């Protein structure tokens, strides 16, 4: 008997958690027959971002109550999240889960998401991160463990500047630290396919899946 | 091969809904079929909470909230070129129904121009069009004084001038002479896996059939 708690940023890439690997991450949990609940802070979004001028605007949005978008209402506060009815853990990216969760590209990381994802961590319960997540990942990791993750490529050192270890992946394929029980997948850290994008989220959660069993 | 894909926002209570749109997109993407997205520039009728469930007092914009859905790659529909397009499909949503037409409205009955001119444009070139969960009941009516189509909504066709047949989650319907291919999705409270095990039927048959 499988559950997964999801975390959300807000509806969009730009602004909140990129839609598509959120609902590649619902499908493929489903998949495998793995229920789970969707989970975000009821809090202002950094910013509002216009997605087809590609510019912020002055607007203000809730990050729960756009979360619920994805969740199609079945979102809860994470202040609320109890974590030993889960088994694991996903974090689907978008620019959102970098700027609502973290001051890392403005080290501060906002405390009921650390505490969540500490939580599933010291309990020894697989956490899934995909694109710029697995970096907020190792940061938030970073006092208590180094761990390996992917962001498909990283030229400019920031995971190992983040405190833990970059092996380079492709799009279509997933990164596991069996020690530390992170596991993570590029997605659209590159300008590449849906399909590709898909390929890599899936297996990520197979991985996740195979780990539990 | 290249589709239409049209979006009317972002979210299933007031816009497209995101899980369909989405796999839509995948299986498009998964035969080779290259898509544009559409929408019309012009304001939701509502913009709704989607975790209290009630409208509120915002204003959006449908083609800014469903570029969210396409990543930035969203165009006024007013510029669609039909005839650069082997076939069209629309996601289900709420915002389908509730931004494009009076249909579903508690008080003479109305289609937004740009969007019932667009899909007629495929009709009336004899191109696939596809449509999911209440999509195919917009559809319906928007070739009703032309036609007499068959969809499935899964278990107001009849309504709306239409021929319903039933279907499973997990099956797609065709109208082999009207050209017109549907699946139920989120009609039913059904799983995710199962809502796309559809999608992917509907996208098939109409790829396979051209």
């Amino acid at each position: 008997a499988l559950n997964s708690a999801v975390i959300l940023a807000g509806c969009g890439h730009m602004d909140g958690s990129e839609i598509r690997e959120a609902v590649l991450v619902m499908l493929e949990l489903d998949r495998h027959n793995v229920n789970f609940k969707c989970f975000a802070p009821n809090k202002n979004q950094k910013q509002v971002v216009d997605h087809k001028k590609k510019e912020s605007v002055g607007e203000v949005r809730n990050i729960l109550v756009e979360s619920a978008r994805i969740a199609r209402g079945s979102v809860y506060d994470i202040e609320q999240i109890r974590v030993e009815e889960f088994d694991m853990l996903v974090i689907p990216g978008g620019y959102g889960v970098a700027k609502n969760f973290s001051n890392l590209f403005d080290d501060y990381i906002l405390p009921e998401f650390k505490n969540a994802v500490r939580e599933f961590y010291n309990a020894k319960k697989p956490i899934g991160a995909v694109c710029i997540s697995p970096a907020v990942v190792v940061a938030l990791l970073k006092d208590i463990a180094k761990v390996k993750v992917t962001i498909g490529e990283d030229s400019n050192g920031l995971i190992d500047k983040m405190g833990g270890v970059h092996v380079d992946c492709p799009t279509i394929k997933s990164v596991k630290d069996d020690v530390n029980r992170i596991f993570s997948c590029s997605a659209y850290m590159r300008n590449d396919s849906l399909y590709n994008v898909y390929l890599g989220i899936q297996d990520m959660i197979s991985s996740m899946v195979n780990y539990l069993k």
